[PDB]
RNA sequence: GAAGAUGCAGUGUACCCGCGGCAAGACGGAAAGACCCCGUGAACCUUUACUAUAGCUUGACACUGAACAU
């Protein structure tokens, strides 16, 4: 399938290539995802004409990430809460939605989707290192507290 | 004598007709022998008979994509 990239993917090319990529890729990802478009007499002019605005418009939502992500690394550290044994072991745990919702209150607004736990889900008292994407290329983190 | 005769030949016996009884024969009545054979007949059953086939199982291609290592 013949597809026209509507951003930078990785492996693949950067905003306006045309690249053959396998059916499924197309139609299960980068289509529905909005990465790219069949390319189709219409789409291949029409971008070709309409092109350095959604440069403008890549640019704008790649510094609006370098914002936010600002603000995640200027709340350094978020506490949560959480019942736990005497050993520190806590017997449920902390994941990404409640992770999201404390740096949401903290202030910086994080989706679920955002939160990166590396080491899976915090099932420990004490401070956890935990990463942020609000972009495909930036990165944020934020030290957790976790206490009982 | 189609070979076990009321009906043929020879011969013997025998007036015509009921009724109560008995079953030796009319190869008695009943059912186009079920046994046996035959038909290039049938059915259902069996199996390492033949040919197929549901099912089960194998791989290729499709639905089906991204990285990295070897
Ligand atoms: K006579
Ligand atoms: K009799
Ligand atoms: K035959
Ligand atoms: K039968
Ligand atoms: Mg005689
Ligand atoms: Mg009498
Ligand atoms: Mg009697
Ligand atoms: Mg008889
Ligand atoms: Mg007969
Ligand atoms: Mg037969």
């Amino acid at each position: 399938m013949q597809v026209i990239l509507l951003d930078k993917v990785a492996n693949l090319g950067s905003l306006g290539d045309q690249v053959n990529v396998k059916a499924g890729y197309a139609r299960n990802f980068l289509v529905p995802q909005g990465k790219a478009v069949p390319a189709t007499k219409k789409n291949i002019e029409f971008f070709e004409a309409r092109r350095a605005e959604l440069e403008a418009k890549l640019a704008e939502v790649l510094a609006a990430a370098n914002a936010r992500a600002e603000k995640i690394n200027a709340l350094e550290t978020v506490t949560i809460a959480s019942k736990a044994g005497d050993e520190g072991k806590l017997f449920g745990s902390i994941g990404t939605r409640d992770i999201a919702d404390a740096v949401t209150a903290a202030g910086v607004e994080v989706a679920k989707s955002e939160v990166r736990l590396p080491n899976g889900v915090l099932r420990t008292t004490g401070e956890h290192e935990v990463s942020f994407q609000v972009h495909s290329e930036v990165f944020a983190k934020v030290i957790v507290n976790v206490v009982a």
